[PDB]
């Protein structure tokens, strides 16, 4: 799948993350914002939901 | 001043910071967000704006 990526501090770009799932990683507490986008799908916890995706192309908006 | 604290992952609370001032620590790069707010006045870089202020109070909103 194609996936935005960056992190907190770094440009988004565009990623082929190819069989990976892209992965939108935002925090819970207000104020939600998404604090990261890339190929994967890491765990979230208590303070971050992180939302997994493999459709379509750069579902991790 | 009083001002809003939270780090990227912390629940946003109210902070009497006393004689600092308050800040907004905020990413330059699209998609814009502010990735912290405490007290005081942290250095900023190429990827990070850090705005700090003194009055009015929660003015690093």
């Amino acid at each position: 799948t194609m996936c935005y990526s960056h992190t907190t501090t770094s440009r988004a770009i565009l990623t082929n993350c190819g069989e990976n799932s892209c992965y939108r990683k935002s925090r819970r507490h207000p104020p939600k914002m998404v604090l990261g986008r890339g190929c994967g799908c890491p765990p979230g916890d208590d303070n971050l939901e992180v939302k997994c995706c493999t459709s379509p192309d750069k579902c991790n908006y």
